[PDB]
C-alpha cells in the first residue's frame, strides 16, 4: 500500500510453548513503530490474550499479522482492521 | 452459553464529542460484564482508539457492544469472540 | 534534553463533571508525550488510569502536574525512568 | 478487616535476556496476586517497559515485585501503591 492504518491484532496463546515469547516479542521489536503497545491478560494456566495495537499500511499489517499468527503454540489470531 | 467467554471490542471515536468519554465510561461501570480493563490510543485530534477487554456470558457483551456502538461520535465498534 | 519514558498513575471518580474531557484533552494536545493509557474501573466511583509518557524529564513533570492537579483526582503519582 | 489492595508495578528490561519474557509471564500465571492485566511498550532493541497492575494482599504483592525484580535482564522493578 501507501495508505496509513490502525489495527488490532488479538492473540491467544499458551506461554509454556517453547520459545514462543521469545519470537513474539522478537518479531515486535524488529518491526519498528508498527507495534504501538500490547496488552496482556493471563486467563488460565495455558491461556494468554495479548491485544496488539499495529499501525502501518495494509500490506505492512497483514504481513505482520501472519509472523505472529502463524507461530507454534499460537491457537488463536485475529485482525480487526480500523483507520 | 451459561458460561465464561472473552471478548475484545474495538472502539473508534472522537473524543470531541460532547460527555463521549464520560459516557463510554460509566456505560462500562454500569455493566454485569466483568470489563477486564481498556487499553487507549490518542491516534490524533478526532480519533481515539479503545479495545476494551471483556468477560461474560454472550448477551452482555452483546448488550455492551450495542450500548457503545450507539453512542454518537463513535465511528466503529467491533467485537471480537475469542476464549 | 534528554528523553526519557514514564508512568503517571492516577486514580480520579468518573462521576465527577467534565474531569473525564479534561484529561484525554490534555493528552490529545499533548502530541506525541503520550504513548497509551490503561484504564481499570474499580468500582463505582474509582477508576484507575496507567498513563505512559515519553519526554523530558520537564515536559512530563508538567504533564504530571497538569492531570494531578484536576479536581476529582485522588490520587497522581509519577514513576521515572 | 480484609485487605485486597491495587498496585502498579512498573518493569525495564532486556528482551534479549534468554528466556526473561518466557519467566516473567509465569512468575505472573503462578502467583496468588490477581494480575488484571499487563501494558508493554517496546521502546528499543534493549527496552521494553510493562505496567503490571496487580490486586491482592501487600504480601503477595511484594512478593511478586521481589520475584520478577530479581531475574536477570529487569533493569528498574518499581510498586507504585494505590487505593
Ligand atoms: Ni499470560
Ligand atoms: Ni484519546
Ligand atoms: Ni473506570
Ligand atoms: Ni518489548
Amino acid at each position: 500500500n501507501d495508505e496509513s492504518k490502525i489495527a488490532v491484532l488479538v492473540v491467544i496463546y499458551d506461554h509454556h510453548q517453547r520459545e514462543l515469547n521469545q519470537r513474539m516479542i522478537d518479531i515486535q521489536h524488529a518491526s519498528g513503530t508498527h507495534v504501538l503497545c500490547t496488552t496482556h491478560i493471563h486467563m488460565d494456566e495455558h491461556n494468554c490474550l495479548e491485544t496488539i495495537i499495529l499501525q502501518g499500511n495494509s500490506f505492512e499489517i497483514q504481513r505482520l499479522q501472519l509472523e505472529i499468527g502463524g507461530l507454534r503454540g499460537v491457537k488463536f489470531a485475529k485482525l480487526t482492521k480500523a483507520s
